[PDB]
Formats: structure tokens, sequence, C-alpha cells
């Protein structure tokens, strides 16, 4: 038997990191140095204000004489109406590019208004597979928050407030030109978003350790990654101005989904994060906690699907040895237990969802998969396909 | 400590990966929106396993016209570079397709800036032209140990005075790579194994620089284990593709950056010593890294005795701690080394001990027109003196 194949694969990732404290003020050099005389600075409740990240940006802007708009206000799952709103004012003012200033969900409203700015129609289109986005203007960004390594790849995930679908598009014209990370601007950072985004960066590469694959290669620096995640989110709840912990989590969020954990895969699972989407859509919960509680589900309900890299997950991640269902389930329930040490929600219940919004919330789970996936030929899941009636019993293994 | 040093990425080259790959050359180039390319190779194993007639049907398909310049030798020599220039510049080539190992896509990034200058451009390679423009660079790799698909490093042997210097630039990166890890299955087995050490070693050039970043050593750690396995697979089963996979994308992150991240720009007293080996005595680069490269560490321990400790115990599983532990790991290295066959001295490479002398002149000569012109220094947790290179020349005789 041969499961350890390496797959084809085409890696490409043009973006360019600059990376450490002291950073930030590199952003109008970059912007100067492309060429671009006049942005759209686009961020969100003034965090950034309120801890000096906004005068570094501006001070670097106005030094380097770049041009600028603001709009503020983008929510941490970020709405389309805001992207409207954005789109409207790159247009009008005719911003060469947009600067993102913030974490995910600005950087990802940021990718949105930039190919929206090119596009006649209404850039929801783009989430619902009737416009395939092939340019945008240029992207740069300042991140604020280390989670879903949306600062280096073509992915932006938003939500139509207007039908609760929370969406997700991938395209190479959304890779950002240049994305600054200042790890120390994290300081600041509430102890639960820490964590939020420490799961988001497990979530992702396990999303791609688990889709039936196991290279080596793949297996080693998923498994090494993982363990500095899960050391660093440890450190950092202790002690949330230790620079080497976020320094190191950020790299690792931005390789978790930077094309790294792809290479020699299968294209990943993702069924836990469709089934999050709705969560997040229809209680606005954050991301990072609609995980924690669906992927023990999850793996608890497909394990058998893909035994050995279940088994390799206990040895690897945890140290455990033995053989079979046994150690399966334990490194599953020692991934559930630490998920509830570093105080993330485990079930429905830890988050306030009842039990009885089950079936609403699967009905969102099968819109998504009809009107974002089917249009692009994805389904739900991959070792194990995922029907209505699997998404429930997932989210009845999660309810309690 | 533990410090994660700041630091820039930026690695805009492509990759193509897998078997079957090869076909996509002529789309690749096409879509890039060039027409007249150089195809540069060297000896010859392409015609006899059939990747030059792969990359000719595909060139052939996509409507792509082609001059070919051939010959190029596994250390590679500016006189080569210098005629493949020529030819570039009499059929203005549009961009430079190099079809082989790391000898001829260094030709080729080294043929795509020559192209572009009126000089010689062997001054880029002592500090007196920098390259900050190129021809495009495309290349189908053979063998897979030095990573130069990926990134815009090149070393080239001047043979007229016996210096073999690298150079670095942005404009050499190539647009596209496409690795076939199965056309390696043809390799002798030496040539292998000195790809994995070089890999190996590209890896430990910057593990070794003093810096310790966790994610950066996991990463490191995880990649030489991958490679020794695959080494011993390779060794019994030469057409085993799942190894040759793994060490082509290991030998690829080995030195595209992935291991520069946090860290301080890496050791390279190793390499710079081995190019004096290599250009007069023309061994293989990974041979010689096989030889400099315990020897080094044996020499400079001391000087960064926390992560050896490390080297230790996450490469090999060793127990224990300080200098014990040290030497343990140190060994066990060198003697991984021996198993597979590389040379682990001098002696083993024919290379008698009373020439130290002689490569120490040529190492310094390196210092003072490779390195100095660019403020570079030859090693960083130690910087190496001539009487240095000399000790650790001694411990590497026999
Ligand atoms: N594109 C992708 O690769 C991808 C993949 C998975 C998920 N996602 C999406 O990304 C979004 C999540 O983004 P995220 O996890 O980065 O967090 P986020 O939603 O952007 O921010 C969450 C919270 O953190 C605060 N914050 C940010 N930086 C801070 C700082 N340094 N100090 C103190 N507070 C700070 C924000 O407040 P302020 O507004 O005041 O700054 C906000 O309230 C979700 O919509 C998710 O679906 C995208
Ligand atoms: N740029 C960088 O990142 C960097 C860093 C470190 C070292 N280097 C340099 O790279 C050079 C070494 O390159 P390399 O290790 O890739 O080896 P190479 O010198 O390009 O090739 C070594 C031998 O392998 C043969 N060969 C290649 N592919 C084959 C195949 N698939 N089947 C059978 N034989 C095959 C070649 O024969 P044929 O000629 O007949 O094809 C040649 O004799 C040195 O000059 C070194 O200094 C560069
Ligand atoms: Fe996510
Ligand atoms: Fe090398």
């Amino acid at each position: 038997h041969h499961h350890h194949h390496m797959e084809n694969f085409v890696f490409h990732n043009p973006t360019k990191i600059v990376f450490g404290r002291g950073t930030i003020p590199k952003i109008g050099e970059e912007i100067k140095n492309a060429g671009i005389r006049k942005v759209l600075f686009l961020y969100g409740g003034g965090s950034i204000k309120k801890n000096g990240v906004y005068d570094q940006v501006v001070d670097s802007l106005k030094k380097h004489g770049i041009e600028w708009v603001e709009v503020s206000g983008v929510k941490p799952n970020p709405v389309l109406s805001k992207v409207h709103e954005a789109v409207e004012v790159a247009k009008k003012e005719k911003v060469e590019a947009v600067l993102g200033v913030g974490g995910g969900s600005v950087v990802d409203s940021a990718k949105a208004v930039a190919a929206g700015a090119l596009y006649e129609g209404d850039i929801w289109d783009a989430f619902i597979g009737k416009y395939q986005i092939e340019k945008a203007l240029p992207i740069f960004d300042v991140l604020t928050i280390s989670a879903t390594g949306t600062e280096m790849n073509g992915n932006a995930v938003i939500t139509n407030e207007k039908t609760k679908e929370k969406y997700g598009v991938s395209s190479k014209a959304l890779y950002p030109k240049v994305s600054i990370i200042d790890p120390s601007v994290q300081f600041t950072l509430p102890k639960e978003q820490t964590v939020y985004g420490a799961v988001d960066a497990i979530s992702h590469i396990l999303e791609y350790y688990f889709d039936g694959s196991s290279p080596e290669i793949s297996n080693e620096i998923a498994e090494g990654t993982i363990r500095t995640i899960m050391k660093m989110t440890e450190r950092l709840i202790e002690k949330p101005d230790d620079y080497e912990a976020r320094a190191n989590l950020a790299w690792s969020a931005t390789i978790a989904l930077n094309g790294t954990m792809a290479v020699g895969r299968r294209g990943g699972e993702w069924a836990c994060h469709r089934i999050e989407h709705s969560l997040s859509a229809l209680y606005d919960i954050a991301h990072g906690a609609g995980l924690a509680i669906v992927f023990p589900a999850w793996m608890k309900y497909v394990y058998r699907k893909n035994p050995a890299q279940f088994e390799r997950f206990a040895k690897k991640i945890f140290g455990f040895e033995g053989e079979g269902e046994e150690l399966i389930l334990k490194g599953i329930e020692a991934f559930k237990n630490w998920l509830k040490k570093v105080g993330a929600p485990v079930s429905l219940k830890d988050a306030g969802i009842p039990e009885e919004d089950i079936d609403k919330i699967v009905d969102n789970v099968m819109l998504l998969v009809e009107k974002n996936l089917k249009p692009k030929g994805a389904s739900l899941g991959r070792i194990m396909v995922l029907e209505r009636e699997d998404v429930r019993e997932i989210l009845k293994l999660a309810a309690k």
C-alpha cells in the first residue's frame, strides 16, 4: 500500500512580508516604491488609534507623499454593506490601491474592496459564483492580529447581512503586494482573541493534515507548526506581552494558510470551516470559537475514514504511543481538552447556542453548499462528503 | 535565547511540481509572453533519459523558438557562461531556459544577467557590477540539491583565476521552475547523496548561525530528519518516487528563504571553504561539505553550545547535556555522512593534507575578492581567520 504519496502541486505566493518590531513606518515606503500615490485606508473600530498603529501609519504615508481617504468601522465578522460603502469611495476618489490596517476582518474587507473597485456590478457576485475575480487594485496591509493568514493569501470571507450568508472567495488577484506584521502591536489583544486566533491557525493546518494525504515532509512541517502554536498560546495566556510568543505565533499563522501546508496534499477538507461560517453568520461568534466547537466533533465523526493520520496526530502532536481506535480517541480527547484548558468553547452550550437551533444552522450550511460551493465544483468535506444528516449529527455531537 | 529576528520574506518564483509536468514548460513560457529562448544544458544526461525530448516537444507544441548551448560542467565555468551570453545576445533571446541540475540553472542565471550587461558578467562576482536586471529565467530541474530553482543565487568558477564565487540578486529568481522528481531515478547514487548533503548543509548554515527561534528550529529539524530518511531509502531504491519527491521539496525549501526567517543571515563558512575545494580539485559541492561541515562543527561548538545540544536531541534523539551530548551529535552527523558514502576527510577525497596551505590561500582570496566588497565575512558565530581555516582543514584531513 501507498498511503504517503506526495501529490503534484503548483506553488506560487508573490506576497512580500515585512516582519518585526518597528516595521510599520515602512508602509509608506513600500507603497511609494510600488508606484502608488493615493490609497483607501481601511480600518476597524479604532483599536489602531488607541494603540498608536494609526499614527505610525499616517506619519509614514505623510513622510512618503502618499495621499489617502479613510473608511472605518469594519466589524470583526466583516459585512458586505461596509464593503459596498468602501467600493463607492474607492471608485469616486479614484484610489490606486487599498491599505487595510487591522485584523483579518479588515484585510479581507480590503481585498473585497480592491476587487469591487474594478467591477461594474455588486462584488457579492464573486461569493456566489457569478463573477471570477481576475483583477483587483493592489492591496497593502498592516496586520494587527494573527489568526487567519489573510496577510499572505488570496482568500476573503464576507457576510451578506441581508441573507445571513458568510462566504469565501479565493483569487490570485487578492494576494497582498506587501504585508507588514509587527507582533508587538498584539500585546493589547484580549486573551480570548489571542486564543481564537491560535485555534484558527491550528485549524487551517488540520484542514490540510486530515484531507486524506500524508506526505512525510508536509506532515513534519504541519506537526512542528501545530506544536509551536500550542506552546505559544499557553505562554501568551500567562504573559500577553511575551514578544517571542507573539512573533512565533504570528509566523505560524502566516504559514498555516500561505500555501505551505497545501503542498503535496489534496486541497484540504474545509468541512469544519464551512460549518463554522454558518455559526458566525447566525450568531456573530468568533471564527476560532466556532472552530473549537466543531473541529473535535467532526474528528470524532470522521476518523474511521482516515485512521492512520488520526493515529499520527496522537503520536506527533501529543506524544502518545499505541495503535488503533484507542490511540485515535486519546488524541482527539487531548485536543478537546487543550482547547478547554486555554478557555475556548468546546460545545454549542458553552457558546450559548441552544440545541433546538441545530436544524436552523443545518439549513444555513446547506444553503452555503448550494450557493457558494456548488458553483465552483466544491463539496462539503473530502475524506467524507457531508450531507445534511451528517452535519446534523456533528452538531449533535458538539451540542453539549 | 530564542529571539525571532526581524525579516523580509519575498519569493515570487512559481513552482510546478510532480510527475508528468515537464510538458508544461512551453505553456509557461508562452503565457509569460515569451517566444524565443536560449535552451542551456549540461553534458548530455538529458538526451539519454527523455528530458530533452519532453522539453523540445513542449516548445514545438507551444510555438516557442529556441537556440541551444550545451556542455555546462558540474562545477560550472565562466567560459561557458561567456559563450552562452554571446549566443543570447546574437540571437536576441527573450529568456533563458536551463534544463539540468544546479550547475545548469546557475549558469542560466548568470547568462540571463550577462545578456543585459555590456561588460564581463564576472564583474558581478567580484563586486564590480550590481545585477539589478536580467532576462527572464525558466528551468526544468533534473537533480535536487541546491535549491537554485527557487532562489536568486548563482555560483560560477572562473577557471583562469581558480575562483569559485557566488552572487545573489532578486533579478535571478526564476519565473517558473518545473520539478519532475521522477527524472532523477537515473542519478548515480553518489550524486543523490551529494545532493542530500547540500540540502542538509543549507539548513544547517542557518540553524547554527547563532539564532534559535522555535518555529524556525522545528521546520529545520523536520526537514533534516526527512532528508536523512529519504536519502537512505534512495540508496536502496533509486526509483522510489515518494523519496525523490520528499527530498526534492526539502531541497527547495532549504534555500528558498524558509530557513532564513527569524535568523541572522546564516553562517556560510562551510560553504565558502568548500568553494575552494571545488575550485582547486573540482570535487562535487556536497562531497566537500561532507568533509568540511563536521570539522567546522567540532571547531566552533563552544560558540553556540545550546543549538548543538538541540541538534543532538532533535535530529538523533540523544539524551543528556553539555559537551558529551554536543559531541555525540556531531559524531553522529559525521558517521551518518560516512554511512551514506560521502567523504568525511580530505583523504577520502584524494586531497593531500600537505595542500592545506594552498587551499587556505584560495579561501583568503575569496574573502578579499568576493566577500569584502559586499560587506560580508567568513563565519558569524566565529569569524574565521586564516589560522582558523587551517585548523578546520587539519581536523578534516584524516
Ligand atoms: N482570508 C482568510 O485566509 C480567512 C481564513 C479564515 C478566516 N477568515 C476570516 O477572518 C475574520 C477573523 O479575523 P481575525 O481573527 O484576524 O480577527 P478580527 O475579526 O479582524 O478582529 C477581532 C477583534 O480583535 C480586535 N483587534 C485587532 N487587532 C488588535 C490589537 N492588536 N489590539 C487589541 N485588539 C485588536 C478587533 O478590534 P478593532 O476593530 O478595534 O481593531 C476585533 O474586535 C473572520 O471573518 C474569518 O471568517 C479569513
Ligand atoms: N544557486 C544556489 O542556491 C547554490 C547553492 C549552493 C551550491 N550551488 C552550486 O550548484 C552546483 C551543483 O549543482 P547540483 O548539485 O544540482 O549538481 P550538478 O553539478 O548540476 O550535476 C551533477 C551531475 O549530475 C548529473 N545529472 C543531473 N541530473 C541528472 C539526472 N536526472 N540523471 C542522471 N544524471 C543527472 C549531471 O550530468 P549532466 O551534466 O550530463 O546532465 C552532473 O554530472 C555547484 O556549482 C554548487 O556550487 C548553488
Ligand atoms: Fe479559519
Ligand atoms: Fe550548497
